[PDB]
């Protein structure tokens, strides 16, 4: 049923989507990098993994095929299926000068090692505004999914190349679902057409994709709440918890549930719907 | 000369890492533990070797079965280098668990890409599959993270790096390293799966041998303190009189081997150390 | 751009071989150095990880020159030079495992070689490295890197530069001020030969030197000459790189902006010039 997405593509007058050829259950087909402008220099959104002789081919026949080449690189999020591939396109994509290499910063910040360490990246901000022939790229802080993740808004085509935010099929991980939900009603109220994803393919249905993401994760949480304010004279502990809300789950995928729980909480914490205690096997409780 | 699938006993497979090195010995012995369709692997080699995988995928077509979860003895690179490997070229219906004990002090643990996590375990902590049940040991020394496991049906130890089944080992804390020892031998296993070398038959013997290898050091290294007990020595004093008998090609492998018992003997207030520019070791009394 | 040979006897002493890994950084690859005249030499830098050429172009140059690895030295922690520690461990068997030599990072830093189980023996600046026929000195020299180790050939008066001064082109630094305080000390030595991290041999060493001192110099002397011109006057980083850097094209602006705040740490550092607090803006003291 997935689908099967070929190495180098046109997908618009400004996108060119080269396959990372790292296929994977985290990759899905791959990592979709693209080539972003419609000159003889453009600007190529994620590298995909490290040591992926492959790619660098795909890349070199898309620049040859479409007579152009890098004007610099930019990096969603610190992944190595987004990251790894820059010290590789460096030393093997030949040019007058060295890459530029743009993304946004770790929260809180951390020194970050391109290629032998002689390469470093130029940070970027919300808002900053990233200029090609053909292309005007705006920068949209999106945490969630990593502290440093980065969208992008295509000006011209007013589409998003979400990253990892959102997905071309199936769902997607975070670090924390506070933030994640917190980006996915930033990028909602874009009004985007169209939205280039990090894997999978293109999304044509923006909105419905984003709403589609929000209600999965608000279905659970009022799941998860409703237990709390229900029983609102007891103290649950996580093994209590997975055991009630993911009884349709097989004992196979416990410790997925019992993670996908503890961002649930994690959420509601910060919220303030929910608090934690010290106790060695920590228990949640219904507050006021 | 170690084949690289072995079934060593009606519970546990071998599978060579495919790495071998003067650190490693013949590779990495990872292990399938459980008689059933789904076992738990012990250790995934090193990052990028594709020999592995083809030993590994063998494995599971040869016993007709599939990996559970993965258990991780320590964070050297091979023993968890190749997780990332495993889970993007060994298929599965879900993504693996992959279990292990975290760092002392805690730090943060990247697997693959970033977007796999540890599941972290507590020493006496218990992984259960069909024929098998592993305890957790916690054995620092090696690593401050380094797990032993009980295979309680065998009375096995799956020992990791403290304990290799060809000459020694090399740790961080000797005063740990020799706790660790002391604990395992409490166990009183009847056979020791390393993390290299070959299978350990007679594991008293072996812990042992370990046991006593680094206290007749101890023991030569505080008998000079204890008899020249008014006497202050430095690092190059010491070194050239405990071990005279060891080549100049070996000198900075001798002065690493000294400065881990100094420190064991120190934590210990057998001896003390004084703010000279070049540090001097003196008996406490 | 000359065409080095990968395996090159450059002296009765000094035997370059290249670690097969050119680049925009590398030029024709890393210069890796075996040092000595017997059975046992130096060897200075190891290359990138993963290079398999290199590790037979090292092979070949041990089988040619019938000798052996004593010890490995590492100018500094970039990849480029540190990269293959693993691979010749692995590679290039020997009776007893690699001793690897380094200076520290400053401030000090847990540094990883192979799988974890090797560590570094960390050196001092005025250290000495002795092997058959060849005494290096070990010369600190930050800039480039905080850990960066020029070695001086006392008995050729040679200095292995590593990434401080390289064979063509120039080279990139975190630390101007430093940089250019441990160029204008390598000017002291008044060498004879300077043996690069990349490039070819260096014979007028002080041409070299001086010709590295003047174009940072130059650009110094442009910035300093703008700041007590305008005295009164206050340049954020984007007003100092139009006005500074007009002879460099809008493409290279990254690259401008960056070398422009070198320059301008090194001033501030001096007490030349002097920043303020706002969201930020350079003045005149
Ligand atoms: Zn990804
Ligand atoms: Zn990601
Ligand atoms: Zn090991
Ligand atoms: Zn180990
Ligand atoms: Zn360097
Ligand atoms: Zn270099």
């Amino acid at each position: 049923m997935a689908a099967v997405l070929q190495r180098v593509e046109r997908l618009s007058n400004r996108v060119v989507r080269v396959l990372g050829c790292n296929p994977g259950p985290m990759t899905l087909q791959g990592t979709n990098t693209y080539l972003v402008g419609t000159g003889p220099r453009r600007i190529l959104i994620d590298t995909g993994e490290p040591a992926i002789p492959e790619y660098i081919s795909c890349l070199k026949q898309a620049l040859t095929e479409f007579n152009t080449a890098i004007q610099e690189i930019v990096v969603t999020h610190w992944h190595r299926d987004h990251s790894g591939g820059i010290g590789d396109i460096c030393k093997s994509i030949n040019n007058d000068t060295t890459y530029c290499i743009k993304k946004l910063p770790r929260n809180p910040q951390r020194e970050e090692i391109i290629g032998n360490g002689e390469q470093q990246y130029v940070y970027l901000k919300d808002g900053d505004v990233i200029k090609t022939e053909g292309a005007t790229l705006r920068v949209l802080y999106t945490p969630g999914h990593t502290d440093d993740h980065m969208a992008l808004l295509l000006e011209e085509e007013n589409a998003i190349f979400s990253g990892d935010c959102i997905l071309g099929e199936g769902t997607t991980v975070f670090e924390d679902l506070y933030d994640y939900m917190n980006s996915l009603k930033e990028l909602l109220k874009i009004k985007a057409d169209i939205i280039y994803p990090g894997h999978g393919p293109v999304i044509h249905n923006a909105e419905a994709k984003i709403q589609q993401y929000i209600s999965h994760r608000n279905i659970r949480e009022q799941q998860i709440l409703t237990l709390f304010r229900e029983n609102f004279e007891k103290s649950f502990t996580v093994m209590e918890l997975v055991k009630i809300i993911y009884k349709n789950t097989p004992e196979n995928l416990h410790e997925m549930a019992k993670h996908n729980l503890l961002l649930h909480l994690k959420k509601l914490e910060k919220e303030g719907k929910i608090f934690s205690n010290t106790d060695p096997d920590k228990k949640w409780k219904a507050h006021l």
